[PDB]
């Protein structure tokens, strides 16, 4: 698997190249709603949905040198009635059989688990979040501000942006991966122009395995907010160092 | 699922995304082998070999009105020690629980029952055939020499041209279909240039369900050759009309 590439304009009840885990779920309307909803559509607490593509990414070969870059291209849009909503959304990657790790319903984004969250040896975990939970006396780990974030093997990020989040609005996120710089960048628009970038150095070959997943993971603990996920394009290929 | 492409510049011992059926085995060196050979590498009779990519392909949506363009480029090599080598690869896209029919190992290639192998109504299977063998008291349906051939749920095929076999060497192929006007398009070409051309007026809304597999078939019945898949790429967008 020297290239792989895919596109969600919406998203199909009926599809079938999607692992969805926890509580995530395809809509009438196309949407796909990461996170528990109540029978009205109302956020609920305590929950974690994710989604990954069925087919595996070929990463990196250690055999030929290769490395992988890839982008990704997607529209959320997130929705509350509280004044401290969450917890976030984010793309990740991470091994093929990742599955929701215990008491990551909450800041942990349903990418963590709390004894290891901070330590990187124990995670193979790369992911971009959208994180507009920050109390400090709770999410010790984040600035004391809604960011976005690049999470390399903790929930504590590399490195975040202030972001601002607003209510029931799109945002347009571009993730890129460029293997010969090892440069993670992500921009993130909304409607109006307003823009976030925030960028890291990060060597994939010591974070991922070779074989990974890619997708998307949501999760609220005791605040709460609906996050959904509108569209997604992806694109990897593999490439010579 | 809107679109879907990939690449596989060779074939991976430990690849994830390609589901094998029958025979077919990835060598040691990267070639994918789809019909059986003995301990010494020599084909033999009676033998089917399938791959078809996991991902799922939306061709075609009822309700919204649209119709997938595809493309689909692969290089293969025959080798035979027979004077009439038999019985030929084929590019195919199925139903997505496609499996190897009962009686397909030999001229039907793979892909089609005796009794039912040309009717129509039977079957739903589109394939881009490399017929090697058309011995006219066995394979009535063929033109009397090696052809290429566009197959629409039949084993007859709808259109031919007349192809040369040749041992050991190298074809590349390029099939596309465009939507707009109904064609598909096969181009062959060997490294010295030599070119083959075929096309058809097809409508896939009629020949294949919504939800399909794509990938290769090759088989040999009394007579025999190894079907050896070099390289493959494909890419498919679903659009409107
Ligand atoms: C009002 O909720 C805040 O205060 C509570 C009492 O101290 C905390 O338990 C609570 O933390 C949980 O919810 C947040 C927000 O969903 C989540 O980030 C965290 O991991 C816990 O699940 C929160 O700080
Ligand atoms: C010597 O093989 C030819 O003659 C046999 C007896 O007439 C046929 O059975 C035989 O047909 C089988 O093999 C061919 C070639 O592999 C295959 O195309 C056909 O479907 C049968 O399996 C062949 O004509
Ligand atoms: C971090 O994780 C590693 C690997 O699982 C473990 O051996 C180590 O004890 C952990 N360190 C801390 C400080 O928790
Ligand atoms: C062709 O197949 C159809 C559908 O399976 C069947 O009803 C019909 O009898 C067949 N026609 C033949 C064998 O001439
Ligand atoms: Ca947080
Ligand atoms: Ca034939
Ligand atoms: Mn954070
Ligand atoms: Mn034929
Ligand atoms: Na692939
Ligand atoms: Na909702
Ligand atoms: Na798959
Ligand atoms: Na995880
Ligand atoms: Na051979
Ligand atoms: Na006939």
């Amino acid at each position: 698997s020297d290239s792989l590439s895919f596109s969600f304009i919406n998203f199909d009840k009926d599809e079938r190249n999607v692992i969805a885990q926890g509580d995530a779920r395809i809509v009438g309307n196309n949407i796909l709603q990461l996170t528990r909803t109540d029978s009205n559509g109302s956020p609920v607490k305590s929950t974690v949905g994710r989604i990954l593509y069925v087919a595996q990414v070929r990463l990196w070969e250690k055999s030929t040198n290769r490395v992988a870059n890839f982008q990704s291209q997607f529209s959320f849009f997130l929705e509350s009635p509280l004044s401290n909503p969450a917890d976030g959304i984010a793309f990740f990657i991470a091994p093929p059989d990742t599955a929701i790790p215990s008491g990551s319903a909450g800041g942990l984004l349903g990418l963590f688990s709390p004894k290891t969250a901070q330590n990187e040896s124990a995670n193979q975990v790369l992911a971009v979040e959208f994180d507009t939970f920050y109390a400090q006396n709770s999410n010790t780990w984040d600035p004391n501000y809604p960011h976005i974030g690049i999470d390399v093997n903790s929930i504590k990020s590399a490195k975040t942006v202030r972001w601002e989040r607003r209510e029931g609005v799109t945002l347009n996120v571009l993730v890129t991966y460029n293997p010969s710089t090892r440069t993670l960048d992500v921009v993130a628009t909304y409607p109006d122009g307003q823009r976030y970038d925030i960028s890291v150095v990060v060597d994939v070959t010591t974070v991922l395995p070779e074989w990974v997943r890619v997708g998307f993971s949501a999760a609220s603990g005791e605040q709460f907010q609906t996050h959904n996920l509108e569209s997604w394009s992806f694109t990897s290929t593999l490439l010579y160092t």
